[PDB]
Parts: structure tokens; C-alpha cells; sequence
């Protein structure tokens, strides 16, 4: 099986090559980091930052995301929200029209839980994500999200561009920390928690267009 | 109203004087704390120790639950919860059982909730408990408990004796912190979350029996 009606139809191949899938699109320090070779790091309480997706595969989702063009978002309504109100707009894809929720799914279950697992002792994961959506901020778009908090138990932020030069400005911050995460990797993911000890705040982008993918895990 | 059918008939009148109530059981130095001009002490991060009660209503409490008689709990598996399986097995009696749930529901609604909005900005409480159990740690009886979390996104802790003069321990310690309660107070009680960052294993108790309070907020 394998759906030619698709510009990067081994992006797919997960379900049906696991082995050729990872080893293509996961990071080579991937599993290094997952062993305990270090990689990880912590630069505020409660955080982490480990090496989770490579460059071929962000590049392929980075294209996949342009081809889909409908980049909706940025009204304070939300079509795909039972409730119908979002508390924050921002100019994002969902997955859902994308079709690769389910992918997303599947590979969290397979390599983020144990990494959740592996960081906090006696934490058991069943990987329920029901929000997955990769927003794009432009100076003229989408400007920085406003000090609020992720309706999760831990909410995992990925680039998907190489910093400097791809985008100019800046990426979160962590009031409670007084932390800024002023270099993001674009191999590279933090997952730290956001429901009670985190108010996460948007640092703001002068120059470039950047990308985040950023779902919502366990709510 | 003034029912007489209990050993200590103000401890249910937390709701008919509010004025009364909080005049006559609350903690003197509460008020300060609430203020912000100290008192709140954070021996660990993103911890709180604060005084909230007063020693009479320890004292009442204690009395009531001795009172009660039925301190059930020791199994791995119980009645009272709807799973029938409890994680961690231990000898408390619920509120529920001796019917003080609403009053507890009540003072956690009225001060502990404004306390969680000051010190935590960004976040709304809306006092939202449901396991809550008054547990009594005795070394002959209940030895420590194994590391675990919570699952709530706010745990809070509050002892009912005097440390040394009555009972002969420790407190809890921070797997991941490394922070170790060894100076517990009678009126000051723990206010952190355990969900996710937090690991936490309590010391065990030597002599005596030491008595403690255990609320699960925002479940």
C-alpha cells in the first residue's frame, strides 16, 4: 500500500515501514538522548529540551504545511472548538484537515511517551493528545500570543526552522522562571508542563517568518 | 439553627457566622500571609508553608476524628473509591463519612482559593476537591508510603500536631528537589503541585502518632 497522490508519500510509510521511517525522519541523536548520553537539557525548573525531529522531516513538513495553504486562524472564534469560543487566536493549520493527526498520534505513542515516562518517575503515559496544529508567525500576521497558559498536563513546543536564518526575534518566556528561551533548535523540542506552575508568555519576532508545531497532550 | 447533635457543634458552623468562624478558627497570622508582607515561607521551589488554621481548630478536628472511630483504610483495594482500587493504600478516614465535606469545601472556597490566586499569577482556582481525607500516621500502625504524585494539579498539606512533643519523624522528601520537610508546623501547611514535576516521598514516623491532612485540589 502506498498513496502516490501525495508530494512526500513516505512521510505515511510510518504504519507500514516503522523502521525505514525512523531511521529517515526521527533525529540521529534521538536515541542517544533517550538512552541517558545526556542531549537533554533544562534551562528553567520544570523543563527540558531534547533532540525529537531531523531536518528532512521538518523540511517535508514545512512543505506539506505550504502546499495546504489555507492557513486559517487568527479570529478569536473557533470552527473546530465544541465550545466556539478560543481563548487565543493565532494563524495555525490543524492536522485534522492535514490528515496527519493521526501519524502525529502514532509517533508520539511510539517515541515522546517514553520520553515523558523516562523524565519523571512514576509518571505513566497513554499519549491522548486531542489538539495537534502547527502555527506560522509573520510580523504582519500573527504577532506574539498573548501571557497565557496550555490546557494540558505538559505542552510540547517544536520549531520547525533553523533560527536566525529563517526568523529573527525571539521565542517564549517563562515569567514564573524568569527564563527566556532565546535560542530554539530546529532539531530540537521542550516538553514541560503548562496547566499550574507555568504562565507562558510570547516573545515577539522583528524580522523572517517562524514556524512552531505544538500539541496539546494529555488535557 | 444550632445543632447539638455533635461533640463539637461550632466546627459546623464554619457557614451560619461567617464572621465567627473565621474569628474563631482561622489562623491570627492568616491575614498577614494573605497581605503579602511575609509569613509564607517557600523552603522548596514552587512551594508554599504558610499558617491557615488555628490551633483550636486542630485541636477540634483531631478531637472529632477521634471521635469518629472509623479510620478505615490499609488495603490496596477499597470501597469508597468508584474504581475500587486504591494507588496507594493508607488508614484515613474520608470527610464524607463524617459529613464535615461541605465545611471543608466551604473554608477551601472562601480562603485557601484567594491564597492560590495571589501566589500563583495567571492562573483561576475555583476550589474544586474531591479526595480529601484526614490520615493518621502511626509507626506501629501506617509506616511511610513509597514516592508517588498526586493527580491533581494542586496538592495541599496541613498537620494536625505538635512534631516531638506529640510524635517522633519526618516529613516528606523531594526525590527530584531534594528538599526534605524535617520542621514541620501545626499551623502551616504545604501548598505545591504533584502532578507532573514533583515527586515526593514522606519520611517515616518513629514515635508517637502523627496526624495529617490531605486534600486533593483540582482533581
Amino acid at each position: 500500500r502506498y498513496d502516490t497522490e501525495h508530494l512526500h508519500p513516505d512521510l505515511w510509510q510510518i504504519f507500514d515501514n516503522p523502521v525505514d521511517w525512523k531511521e529517515q525522519y526521527i533525529h540521529e541523536n534521538y536515541s542517544r538522548a533517550l538512552e541517558g548520553e545526556g542531549i537533554v537539557e533544562q534551562p528553567c525548573p520544570d523543563v527540558y529540551w531534547f533532540p525529537l525531529l531531523s531536518e528532512q522531516m521538518c523540511d517535508e513538513l514545512v512543505a506539506e504545511m505550504e502546499h495546504y495553504g489555507q492557513w486559517s486562524g487568527g479570529r478569536h472564534e473557533d470552527s473546530r472548538l465544541a465550545g466556539g469560543y478560543e481563548n487565543v487566536p493565532t494563524v495555525d493549520i490543524h492536522m485534522k484537515q492535514v490528515g496527519y493527526e493521526d501519524q502525529w498520534l502514532q509517533l508520539l505513542r511510539t517515541y515522546v511517551g517514553p520520553m515523558t515516562e523516562s523524565l519523571f518517575p512514576g509518571y505513566h503515559t497513554k499519549a491522548r493528545a486531542v489538539m495537534n496544529f502547527v502555527v506560522r508567525y509573520r510580523p504582519d500576521e500573527q504577532p506574539s500570543l498573548r501571557p497565557h497558559h496550555d490546557s494540558s498536563t505538559f505542552t510540547l513546543n517544536v520549531a520547525l526552522n533553523h533560527k536566525g536564518l529563517d526568523y529573527e526575534g525571539g521565542g517564549c518566556r517563562f515569567l514564573r522562571y524568569d527564563c527566556v528561551i532565546s535560542s530554539p533548535r530546529k532539531g530540537w523540542a521542550l516538553l514541560h508542563p503548562g496547566r499550574l506552575t507555568h504562565y507562558h508568555e510570547g516573545l515577539p519576532t522583528t524580522w523572517g517568518t517562524r514556524y512552531i508545531m505544538v500539541s496539546f497532550v494529555d488535557p
